[PDB]
C-alpha cells in the first residue's frame, strides 16, 4: 500500500488514466494484480477482481457488465465464462442426463455463479451520491455559499430548493427505469432436479448450473434456466424472447449448438404449456447456459448498457459553452471596470463579478429538461404505446424511412381457405373450394396431419394457417397418427414435415407442407408440370397466400425432404387491415419513405404494396430477378417515380457479386421478399450505411434481429413492454408507427424550446443586474426569489406539458440549435429586451416626482429605491412574455392554450405581477411604495409593447428565406435522377 493519493484528493475524474495510474501502481503480471482496466480505444472501465472462496485453489473472477471473466492458470489469460462449455458435443449432454452431485455443483456455482439477473436495489444514499456528485451540482453548491456571504438568505433558499427538486426527478426517472427491469425477470421457483442416484430435493431456481439435468413438471411454467430438452416434447409460449403469441414444438435432442439447435433449446423465461413425456417416466432437459449469459439475460445485459444513438446529443456542447464565455465574460468585465468607476472598495468587486457568472446558470435547467422526457413517456403510454429507454423517443422525429412486414402487420393475422388445386399427373384438375368433399388420398390427409396444433383445454390451439387447414376439412384430434414431427416449421427453412401412418399400410408416409416455389424446387421433376409458373402466378398475383403439399413413402434425419410427389397448392385470402391504407399514405404524402420488407411470395407482396400504397397507381415498378448464377440482373417491368422489387436470393446476389450496384437499388427499392430472418436484418444495417434513420414495424420471430438494428423499432400487439424492441405497441395496427414520428417530433420542438428560453432567461436576468450595477442598486432579495423559484420554474416545469400535433407534414424539426433562425431570434428578442428596461429605465429619470438613489451607502443595504421598482416590474413581466413567445407550436407542437396548467399558471402570474404594479407587497421584496400617480398606466403600455412586439417579431423570424447533400442518400437520388439507373 501507501500509494493512496488521498491527501491530495480532499484539496481540490476528468482524465481517468492520469490518475488511476497514481493511486495504483502500473503493475504486471495479471496473475497477481487486483485491479484491471479495460480499454486500444473507447472508454476506460476500472474492474476490481472479487473476493475468491476457492479452498483448494485461487480462483480470480471479476464481473463486467453482468459477464464473469475467469483466470485460467494454464493459459494465462481471462476468458469469457460463457465461453467454457462452448464447442460441446451432442452426445455430451446425453451423457449428462443423470445431472450433477453436491460435491460438483458445489464446484459449478463457483465458477457459474447463483442464475440470478442482478438487478441491484440501489438505496437512496447509495442513489443521491451517484446524482449530486456532479461538477453542476458543485458549481450550484458554491452558488449557496457565494450568496450566503452577502446575507441573501432568501435567494441562497432557492437554489438549494430549485436542486433539491432537479435532484428528486433524476431519482424518479432512475428509480422507476430499474423497477420496470427488476418487475420482468423475477423468477424465484421450486425446481425439481436429479443426483447421480434417485434424488429430487426440490432445488431453488436460484441454485442451477449448467450441466445440471431438469425434469419439466406436466402443468408448466416459466423456464427457470436456458435447458437444452433430451427426453420429451412440450409446447413453449416465447413471448417474452421472440414476440409471437402462438406456441412452438420442441423436438428432443438427437445424438451425434443452442443456435443451430434452436427448436431444441427451452430458453429462459418462456412459459411451457404441456409438456408431454411419452417415452419414460417423465421429461428431462439440461442446463446448457445461466443468468447473465442466456437469451433474455443478454437482452436485460443489452437494456442497461445501450449503444450510443446515432443522432447528435443537441448537436454543439463546446461551441455553445464558448459563445456564452465570450458574451458572459464581456459582461464581467463590464462590471470590473464600471464598479471600480462607482469606487467599490475592491473587496465586494470580487463578489459582485462573481454574481454574474451565476445568473447565467440557470439552477432549473436539469428539471425542466427532465419533465420534457417525463411527459414524452407519459403521453405515447396513454396511447398504448410503450418504451424502455426514452432518449429513442427523440429518434421518432428524424424517421427517414420505415421498414413494414406485411402478414399480420400489413395484413389481418387470420386467414381463410379457397380451396385446394389438386394434381393427377401433371394435370391440375380444377379447384376444390370445400376440402371435405375430396376423396380419402395422399392430399386429404395432408392438409388434416401435417399441422403442429395441439390439444389444450378444450379448443385446439396453434398456428393461424394450421387452424385453418385443419377446420377447412374438420377430422377429430385425440384414423391416421403421427408418428414424429420430423422438422417444425422455421421462418428460414420454408417448409414443415410430417410423418404419418395409419392402420390398414403396407409402409408409413411422409407429408410436407412449405412455400411453392421451394418445394416444387425440391420434388421429382416428373411429378411438377410445365405450367406451375402460370398457375402459381394465376392466384398469387391475385393476393392470395399459397402454400403447396408433397409426399413420399417411407419404406430420423432430413432424409424426408427430397425425392418427393406434389401433390396439390392450397390457396388461402389475406385481407389488410382497415387502418394500414391512410397510415401509408400519410407517411407517402410526408415525405417518409415505406418500404415492404416480408418473407412472403413476390407476387402476392406487390399486390399487398399497391392495396395498401406504397406504390401509387400510375407509378412503374421494375422486378430485378438476379439469377442464382454469377450473371446480371435482367429486368423484369411489371405492367398493371421508379421503384423496385426484388426477391430474397435476388438480394443475395447483389449484396455479394454487385456492390457497387447496391446504394442504387436501396434508394429506390420499396418491395423486398422472400427474406430470410437474417436478411431482414442486413438490409436494415444497409440502409443505414446509406445514413437513413430507418424504422422498422414488425411482427413475431423473424423480425426480431431487424427490430433491435433499427433505430428505431416498433413490436405490435404485446402486453407491458418486451425486452425485444426499444418500443412495444400494443394496438395490432400500424397506426401507432405516425403516432411515434409525431410524437417525436414535438418532443424535439419542445426540448429546443426549454433550451431557447433558459438562453433567454438567463440572458434577460443578467442584462438586469448589468443596469443595475452601474448605479449601485443591485436587485432585492425576494425579488431574486421570486424571479428564480415563482415565476420561472412554474412555466419550465409546466411549459413541455402540451402535446403533440394530429396531422404529420412535410417539415422536419431543425435538429440543430447553433443555427442562424435561432441566433437571429435570440439576438432580435433581446435587442427587444434591452429596449423596454432602459427605455423604461429613462423614462422615469424625467419624472417631477423622482428623486435619485443615495448612492454612498452599499448595494443591498439601505435601498428600496425607484429605480429598483421600475425595472423589477419591467423586468417580471419578461420572464411570461418570453415563457409564452418561444412555446409555438403550430407546425409541430400544439398552440399553447391547449395546455391548461400553462394558461392558469401564465395568467395568474399575469394578474398577480400587475397587483404588485397597480394596486401591494411592498414590505416583503423592497419595492419603493411610494408611486401614487398615473404613472403605473404607462408602464403598463409598455409591457404590451412587450406582449405585441415579442408575437409579432418572431412571426417575422419564422419567413426567413436565406439566399446562399451531406447525407449519402441524397447524393444517390441526384444522380439517379440525371440517369435513371434501371435503364
Ligand atoms: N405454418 C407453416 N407451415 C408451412 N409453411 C409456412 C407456414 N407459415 C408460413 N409458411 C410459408 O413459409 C414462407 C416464409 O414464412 P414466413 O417468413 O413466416 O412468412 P410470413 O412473412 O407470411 O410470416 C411463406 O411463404 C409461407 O408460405
Ligand atoms: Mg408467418
Ligand atoms: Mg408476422
Amino acid at each position: 500500500i501507501p500509494l493512496l493519493l488521498f491527501r491530495w484528493k480532499p484539496l481540490w475524474g476528468e482524465g481517468s488514466l492520469e490518475p488511476s495510474p497514481q493511486s495504483q501502481a502500473e503493475d504486471g503480471r495479471s496473475q497477481a494484480a487486483v485491479g484491471a482496466v479495460p480499454e486500444k480505444d473507447t472508454a476506460l472501465h476500472k474492474s476490481e477482481e472479487a473476493v475468491s472462496v476457492g479452498q483448494k485453489r485461487v480462483l480470480r473472477y471479476y464481473l463486467f457488465q453482468g459477464q464473469r471473466y475467469i483466470w485460467i492458470e494454464t493459459q494465462q489469460a481471462f476468458y469469457q465464462v460463457s465461453l467454457l462449455d462452448h464447442g460441446r458435443s451432442c452426445d455430451d449432454v446425453h451423457r449428462s442426463r443423470h445431472g450433477l452431485s453436491l460435491q460438483d455443483q458445489m464446484v459449478r456455482k463457483a465458477i457459474y455463479g447463483p442464475n440470478v439477473i442482478s438487478i441491484p436495489v440501489k438505496s437512496y444514499p447509495q442513489l443521491l451520491v451517484d446524482e449530486a456528485l456532479n461538477p453542476y451540482y458543485g458549481f450550484q453548491a458554491f452558488s449557496i455559499a457565494l450568496w450566503l456571504a452577502d446575507h441573501y438568505y432568501w435567494y441562497a433558499l432557492c437554489i438549494f430548493l430549485i436542486s433539491s427538486i432537479s435532484i428528486c426527478l433524476s431519482l424518479y426517472k432512475t428509480r422507476k427505469q430499474s423497477q420496470t427491469l427488476r418487475d420482468m425477470v423475477k423468477l424465484s421457483m421450486r425446481v425439481c432436479v436429479c443426483r447421480p442416484g434417485g434424488e429430487e430435493e426440490w432445488v431453488d431456481s436460484s441454485e442451477l448450473v449448467p450441466g445440471d439435468c431438469l425434469v419439466l413438471p406436466q402443468e408448466g411454467g416459466l423456464m427457470p434456466c436456458d435447458a437444452a430438452l433430451v427426453a420429451g416434447e412440450c409446447m413453449v409460449n416465447e413471448s417474452s424472447l421472440t414476440g409471437e403469441s402462438i406456441p412452438v414444438l420442441k423436438t428432443a435432442l438427437p445424438e451425434g449448438c443452442a443456435e443451430t439447435h434452436r427448436r431444441h433449446t427451452l430458453f429462459c423465461g418462456t412459459l411451457i404449456l404441456q409438456a408431454r413425456a411419452y417415452v419414460g417416466p417423465h421429461v428431462l432437459a439440461v442446463v446448457t447456459r445461466t443468468g447473465f449469459c442466456t437469451a433474455k439475460g443478454g437482452l436485460v445485459s443489452s437494456i442497461l448498457h445501450p449503444r450510443p444513438i446515432n443522432f447528435k446529443f443537441y448537436k454543439h456542447s463546446m461551441k455553445f459553452v464558448a459563445a456564452l464565455s465570450v458574451l458572459a465574460l464581456l459582461g464581467t468585465i463590464y462590471s470590473i471596470f464600471i464598479l471600480y468607476r462607482n469606487r467599490v472598495p475592491l473587496n465586494e468587486i470580487v463578489i459582485r463579478a462573481l454574481d454574474l457568472v451565476t445568473v447565467v446558470v440557470p439552477p432549473a435547467l436539469p428539471a425542466a429538461m427532465t419533465v420534457c422526457t417525463l411527459y414524452a413517456q407519459s403521453r405515447l403510454r396513454r396511447q398504448g404505446i410503450f418504451c424502455i429507454h426514452p432518449l429513442r423517443i427523440n429518434l421518432g422525429g428524424k424517421l427517414q424511412l420505415v421498414c413494414f412486414d406485411k402478414t399480420g402487420t400489413l395484413t389481418e393475422d387470420g386467414l381463410d381457405v379457397m380451396g385446394v388445386v389438386p394434381l393427377k399427373g401433371q394435370a391440375f384438375l380444377p379447384l376444390v373450394p370445400e376440402p371435405r368433399r375430396l376423396p380419402v388420398g395422399p392430399l386429404l390427409r395432408a392438409l388434416a396431419t401435417c399441422h403442429a396444433l395441439s390439444r389444450l383445454q378444450d379448443t385446439p390451439v396453434g398456428d393461424p394457417m394450421d387452424l385453418k387447414m385443419v377446420e377447412s376439412t374438420g377430422p377429430q384430434l385425440q384414423v391416421p397418427v403421427s408418428v414424429l414431427h420430423r422438422f417444425p416449421f422455421s421462418s428460414a427453412l420454408q417448409r414443415m414435415s410430417v410423418v404419418v401412418a395409419w392402420p390398414g399400410a403396407t409402409q408409413p408416409e411422409a407429408y410436407v407442407k412449405g412455400s411453392p416455389e421451394l418445394v416444387a424446387g425440391l420434388c421429382n421433376p416428373e411429378t411438377v408440370p410445365t405450367d406451375f409458373a402460370q398457375m402459381l402466378q394465376s392466384y398469387t398475383a391475385a393476393g392470395y397466400r399459397v402454400v403447396a403439399l408433397a409426399s413420399k413413402p417411407l419404406p430420423t434425419r432430413d432424409t424426408v425432404e427430397g425425392d418427393l410427389s406434389l401433390l396439390g397448392l392450397l390457396v388461402m385470402r389475406n385481407l389488410l387491415k382497415p387502418q394500414t391504407t391512410p397510415v401509408i399514405q400519410a407517411l407517402r404524402r410526408t415525405r417518409i419513405r415505406a418500404v415492404m420488407v416480408t418473407g412472403d411470395n413476390l407476387q402476392t407482396a406487390v399486390t399487398v404494396a399497391r392495396g395498401c400504397g406504397m406504390v401509387a397507381p400510375q407509378e412503374h415498378l421494375i422486378i430485378v430477378h438476379a439469377t442464382g448464377q454469377p450473371a446480371s440482373l435482367e429486368f423484369l417491368p411489371m405492367e398493371s417515380s421508379r421503384h423496385l422489387a426484388l426477391s430474397g436470393p435476388t438480394f443475395g446476389i447483389i449484396v455479394k457479386h454487385f456492390p457497387k450496384l447496391l446504394p442504387k437499388v436501396l434508394v429506390q427499392g420499396t418491395v423486398f421478399a422472400r427474406m430470410a430472418p437474417e436478411q431482414k436484418t442486413e438490409l436494415v444495417c444497409e440502409l443505414q450505411k446509406l445514413q437513413y434513420c430507418v424504422g422498422m414495424c414488425g411482427d413475431g420471430a423473424n423480425d426480431c434481429g431487424a427490430l433491435k438494428a433499427a433505430d428505431v423499432g416498433i413490436s405490435l400487439s404485446q402486453a407491458e413492454a418486451s425486452v425485444v424492441s426499444p418500443f412495444t405497441s400494443s394496438m395490432a395496427s400500424i397506426e401507432c408507427v405516425p403516432m411515434v414520428i409525431r410524437e417525436g417530433r414535438c418532443s424535439l420542438d419542445t426540448s429546443f424550446s426549454v433550451f431557447k428560453y433558459m438562453a433567454l432567461y438567463s440572458l434577460t436576468q443578467f442584462i438586469s443586474v448589468l443596469i443595475l450595477y452601474t448605479i449601485n442598486t443591485n436587485l432585492g432579495d425576494l425579488q431574486f426569489l421570486a424571479i428564480d423559484l415563482v415565476i420561472t420554474t412554474t412555466v419550465a416545469v409546466l411549459m413541455s406539458r402540451t402535446g403533440p400535433a394530429l396531422v404529420l407534414g412535410r417539415v422536419r424539426p431543425p435538429g440543430a440549435l447553433l443555427s442562424v433562425p435561432v441566433l437571429s431570434s435570440l439576438l432580435l428578442q433581446m435587442v427587444l429586451v434591452t429596449g423596454v428596461q432602459l427605455g423604461g429605465y429613462f423614462l422615469t429619470l424625467a419624472q417631477p416626482w423622482f428623486v435619485p438613489l443615495n448612492r454612498t451607502v452599499a448595494a443591498p443595504d439601505n435601498l428600496p429605491n425607484y429605480e429598483n421598482t421600475v425595472v423589477f416590474s419591467l423586468s417580471s413581466f419578461q420572464y411570461l412574455i418570453l415563457a409564452a413567445a418561444v412555446s409555438k407550436g403550430a407546425p409541430f407542437r400544439r398552440p399553447l392554450y391547449t395546455n391548461v396548467p400553462f394558461l392558469v399558471a401564465l395568467a395568474l402570474l399575469s394578474s398577480v405581477l400587475v397587483g404588485l404594479v397597480l394596486v401591494l407587497l411592498q414590505g416583503p421584496l423592497a419595492l419603493r411604495n411610494i408611486t401614487d400617480t398615473g404613472f403605473k398606466l404607462l408602464l403598463l403600455g409598455l409591457v404590451t409593447l412587450n406582449f405585441v412586439g415579442a408575437f409579432m417579431l418572431e412571426s417575422v423570424l419564422d419567413q426567413c428565406l436565406p439566399a446562399c447533400s451531406k447525407k449519402r442518400f441524397k447524393q444517390l437520388e441526384r444522380e439517379l435522377a440525371e440517369q435513371p439507373w434501371p435503364p
